[PDB]
């Protein structure tokens, strides 16, 4: 299946442009948020998690207690490892399932470390949603609560910026008015239609 891979920093927005993609009938393949899937209230992987580690892991609201495993994480490097073998086999599962059901004449994938871990050939095309350094810090900093420091250890740590636009074969400025950012969106929905009829053919 025709498939675009969309990336970009921390703090670029990624999910809202996802999200108009996804109200164009687009079936939107991300990690995080099947990761969150499996583990929501009332999941079987979310009562193993507490059956561990305690009923501290669910919060009054039935939802698992994220932070609280994180100290958990971080206090038992080892429960790691159990953590993965929970949930990497479902985490694929899920990701199958979505494959499968997809009708859509494309996929778009949000892909967190394309350029870092080097999947710049995998998907027919690369978007990249693209802000200023600036406006990364600011909104990372509003997002996670870090301080800017924290958000600039962070950028360090990822691709470039510039790396990520020369990897792209189309930029999406997530920047301006967001109805603007919604039709620059439709506009690269018509490409990608057009280009999955071609490679159909
Ligand atoms: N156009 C925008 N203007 C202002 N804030 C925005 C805009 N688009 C997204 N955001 C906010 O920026 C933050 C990051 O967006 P989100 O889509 O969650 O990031 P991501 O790039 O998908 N993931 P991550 O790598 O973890 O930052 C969220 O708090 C959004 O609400």
């Amino acid at each position: 299946t025709y498939t675009v891979a969309l990336t970009g920093g921390i703090g670029s927005g990624k999910s809202t442009v996802a999200d108009e993609f996804a109200h164009l009938g687009v079936t939107v393949i991300d990690a995080d948020i099947i990761a969150r899937q499996v583990v929501e209230p009332g999941t079987p992987a979310l009562l193993a998690i507490a059956e561990r580690f305690g009923p501290q892991m669910i919060n009054d609201d039935g939802s698992l207690n994220r932070r609280r495993l994180r100290e958990r994480i971080f206090a038992h490097s080892e429960d790691k490892a159990w953590l993965n073998a929970l949930l990497h086999p479902l985490i694929q599962q899920e990701t199958r399932r979505q494959m499968q059901a997809s009708t859509s004449p494309y996929l778009l994938w949000v892909v967190p470390l394309l350029v870092e871990n080097r999947l710049t050939d995998k998907a027919d095309r690369i978007l990249v949603v693209d802000v200023p350094k600036e406006t990364q810090i600011e909104r990372t900093i509003r997002r996670d609560g870090v301080s800017r420091e924290h958000a600039e250890h962070i950028l360090a740590a990822q691709a470039t910026r510039e790396q990520r636009l020369a990897a792209a074969d189309d930029v999406i400025e997530n920047m301006g008015s967001a109805d603007a950012v919604a039709s620059h969106v439709a506009r690269l929905h018509d490409k990608y239609l057009m280009l999955a009829s071609q490679a159909a053919s």
